[PDB]
């Protein structure tokens, strides 16, 4: 709607480039067609469709429209067959925002080599949930968006936090604008599995190996968090959620310019959760605020600074899994799904805040260059306490582990990269070269020499979290941990042909972790990147690529000579076609992929069980790991008013032994969300509905009592959503999302340390949402 401009007339590339920011809108170009052209003048307050076609004039250029993106072409009456993923420079660098795209099918995408890039045009398989699909599905976490998400796997640790697979792995890569943080353990990584979704445009996951732009870590995914940004025009809304066991959502939402010009812009947001729990004696508050400041210096140097912060602080936490599988005698629990092994005043209350600032400066070359400084910090409060062990007794006696811990991690990160566009052998080329530096540092207490405390409860069938508090007495330990990581990356994408885009890249890293563990050090290891799209016709493209990840090993992974094993590494292999419909409206993939993993740590059985280096004591053992698997998937818009995201997943993962491994991640899964907005009589209504299925999985569980492995299964199942909303009023707002339809009961986890968790029961949710 209708905008303030101000473009004076300059080069056609600083023109589109001052356009998309004063628009909010994402500008896509050839710079090689501008290039020799420039803008025709444009003053005051006007609808940007209008405005552009102003700034074109004289230029010979045409504009798609393509929802918040427009591209620039420039027609000739030449043409010998079309450059359809030809080099195009981009106004904004993490890519198309999806805020009010209306769609479930992301715009533009900049997670794979920072080059900014559509999904046909990425030789890796990348999945987004979308700010709508967030929406409409009231996803509010992370935990909520993975679970939507895809080819991922969402599995229970405890009541606090969960895992996310894919490809085999679990993921702990997690970036916000495209920084890594580090996330070596759950001390560095407090409260990442539980981020609020009230800041986030939309989560952008990239599956397979990911080393290029994360550097350390793991096979499987990284996790990419958009952050909301401010925008040119005022506006927000505010929330009001009530659902199923007492939960109570509100949440604040404001955007817009702050002075009179539009020269400083801001956005500010506040959310606030207090949920109760199908569980016994489970809550958790939540508390989130977020505000980010954008200054233009001048037309073509922005300066952003911003905060963010959450809370999550419960009560009933376990310490793993809801309950205990086998009694003391060695017979399975029967337990109703409400029941939790938590004490009342257990808690693993978790902190995430982060102070931030960036620098983005045009060249009026057409490339741009960007400095990302950091400071994050990741901290914990966790007074713990959860029966745990093989119980009840006969007498429904039971035992509770209790320990504390506390702490915090401090991050620094330094970002830096040039990007932009270059002439070779008669044709565009782009290029993206960076380096980065982090330097994290997790302090700590530990507290387990329990001082006189009675840990025993009279009655476990009727459990009620109703134990005493520990003397936690003084602490146990001091951590201190540091990690250094440096990078240097690069990355071409060469038009070699006019259907034939070719990847090569890298990263060069120096990774050192320091203090009280021996010393782990990395030095100039070498990150590959290679890949290639193809084009087939308007719709159908090939790609294959090969990609790269490691991580240093935790210092504890020694070996039978008490020597730390190499990095925990892996290589992704890829070939695929992908499809695009109604002029990028509609992505599809089909995928094939092998991870290839090697230095696998793995515990040493023949060693272990009667050592023999005075050295060590527990030695492990590195071995080599296979993914073989393939995927398909849609998103967008299959007719007018009718959205989807669907995908489907094989996997098995095998090692060295040749036997199946992380057999919890089913080895089958399909997603399908959907939603339809009616027109007519009934066009201010939005039905919607979803299915998650998956198939058998399990997990081989030692019965300690009874001295044998037991393989635990769960049977294949289907979940089922529900959802609508209808739109009363241009500013109000009503929804219902019905989850779990059928109350189908089913396990988030079977066997971590010997438990077991419930996946949610059918639970509501009602929504008012009011837009200023
Ligand atoms: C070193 C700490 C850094 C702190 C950075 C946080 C910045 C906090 O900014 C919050 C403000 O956001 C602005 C909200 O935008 C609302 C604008 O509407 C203004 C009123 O409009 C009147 C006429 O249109
Ligand atoms: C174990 C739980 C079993 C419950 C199953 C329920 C399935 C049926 O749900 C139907 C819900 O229909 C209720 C409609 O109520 C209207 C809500 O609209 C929101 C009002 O907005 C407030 C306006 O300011």
């Amino acid at each position: 709607q209708e905008v303030e401009f101000d473009i004076p007339p300059q080069a056609l590339g600083s023109a589109l480039q001052e356009f998309g920011r004063q628009a909010d809108i994402q500008v896509l170009y050839r710079p090689e067609e501008v290039r020799n052209k420039r803008s025709s003048a444009i003053k005051g307050k006007l609808e940007p469709n209008q405005a552009i076609t102003e700034l074109l004039r004289g230029t010979g250029a045409s504009v798609d429209f393509q929802g918040n993106a427009i591209t620039i072409s420039v027609a000739e009456a030449a043409d010998s067959s079309v450059d359809l993923g030809a080099t195009m420079i981009t106004s904004n660098q993490l890519g198309t925002i999806t805020e009010d795209s209306g769609s479930y099918t992301p715009g533009t995408i900049a997670t794979a080599t920072r080059l900014v890039l559509t999904p046909r045009e990425t030789p890796q398989s990348i999945t987004v949930v979308t700010r709508q699909n967030m929406d409409d599905f009231g996803l509010n976490n992370i935990d909520d968006v993975m679970r939507h998400t895809p080819g991922i796997t969402v599995s229970a640790y405890d009541t606090d936090r969960n895992n996310y697979y894919a490809r085999g792995f679990s993921i702990n890569n997690f970036q916000y604008d495209g920084i890594p943080s580090t996330a070596r353990n759950v001390g560095y990584s407090a409260g990442n599995t539980l981020s609020d979704m009230a800041i986030y445009d939309r989560v952008e996951v990239l599956k397979g190996a990911t080393g290029l732009l994360t550097g350390a870590g793991s096979l499987g995914a990284t996790i990419n968090l958009i952050r909301k940004k401010p925008t040119h025009e005022f506006k927000g809304h505010v929330e009001l959620g009530a659902g199923s066991w007492d939960n109570y959502r509100s949440e604040l939402d404001v955007s817009g310019p702050l002075t009179e010009s539009g020269n400083v812009r801001g956005r500010a947001v506040a959310a606030y959760q207090d949920k109760h729990s199908f569980m016994d004696h489970y809550e958790r508050k939540t508390s989130v605020y977020y505000g980010i400041l954008e200054f233009d210096l001048n037309p073509d140097t922005m300066l952003t600074v911003g905060a963010d912060y959450q809370d999550n602080d419960p009560k009933g936490s376990g310490w793993s899994g809801s309950f205990p599988l086998f009694d003391s005698q060695g017979n399975r629990n029967d337990v109703s799904r409400s029941f939790n092994n938590g004490a009342k005043w257990s808690s693993w209350e978790q902190y995430t805040r982060t102070v931030f600032a960036n620098l983005e400066h045009n060249f009026a070359n057409g490339w741009v260059g960007k400095v990302q400084l950091d400071h994050k910090i990741n901290g914990y409060h966790a007074p713990l306490g959860a029966i745990m062990g093989d119980w009840p007794a006969p007498d429904n006696s039971a035992k509770i582990v209790a320990q504390k811990y506390t702490g915090e991690t401090k991050s620094n990160s330094l970002d830096i990269y040039l990007t932009g566009p270059f002439q070779f052998l008669g044709r565009e080329h782009e290029l993206v070269v960076g380096t980065s530096a982090s330097f994290s540092h997790w302090e700590g207490k530990s507290y387990w020499n329990l001082r006189n405390y009675d840990n025993t409860t009279d009655d476990f069938i009727n459990w009620d979290g109703d134990i005493g508090k520990p003397d936690w007495g003084t602490p146990s330990q001091y951590i201190d941990d540091k990690t250094r990581q440096l990078g240097s990356y690069m990355t071409a994408r060469f038009n070699v042909t006019d259907d034939l885009n070719l990847f090569l890249g890298g990263r060069v890293v120096d990774y050192r972790v320091t203090g009280l563990n021996p010393t782990i050090r990395e030095s100039g290891r070498f990150i590959p990147y290679v890949g290639a799209v193809y084009d087939l016709n308007d719709t159908y493209s090939v790609y294959a690529s090969y990609t790269d990840i490691f991580m240093p090993q935790d210092s504890w992974y020694r070996d039978s000579s008490n020597k730390l094993l190499e990095p925990d590494e892996g290589q992704n292999y890829e070939i695929g076609i992908k499809g695009e419909y109604l002029d990028g409206r509609l992505n599809t993939s089909l995928a094939y992929f092998e991870i290839h993993e090697e230095n696998r740590a793995e515990e040493d059985a023949l060693y272990n069980s009667k050592p023999t280096n005075p050295a060590i004591t527990y030695a492990y053992k590195g071995i080599k790991a296979k993914t073989k698997g393939y995927e398909a998937e849609i998103s967008g818009e299959l007719a007018p008013g009718w959205q989807v995201q669907a995908g489907y997943t094989h996997k098995i993962i095998r090692d060295d032994s040749g036997k199946k491994v992380s057999t919890w991640e089913p080895q089958d899964q399909l997603s399908l969300y959907t939603s339809y907005k009616f027109k007519g009589a009934l066009d201010k209504l939005t039905v919607g509905g979803g299915a998650r299925w998956q198939g058998k999985s399990w997990q081989m569980v030692y019965n300690n009592p009874r001295s044998r492995w037991e393989k635990f299964s769960q049977e294949d199942y289907w979940l089922v959503d529900l959802m609508a909303r209808y739109q009363i009023t241009d500013k109000l707002s009503a929804s219902v999302n019905v989850n779990n339809v059928f109350d189908k009961t089913y396990y988030t986890n079977i066997g971590f340390y010997t438990s077991a968790s419930y996946g949610d029961p059918r639970n509501l949710m009602f929504s008012t949402r009011w837009d200023f």
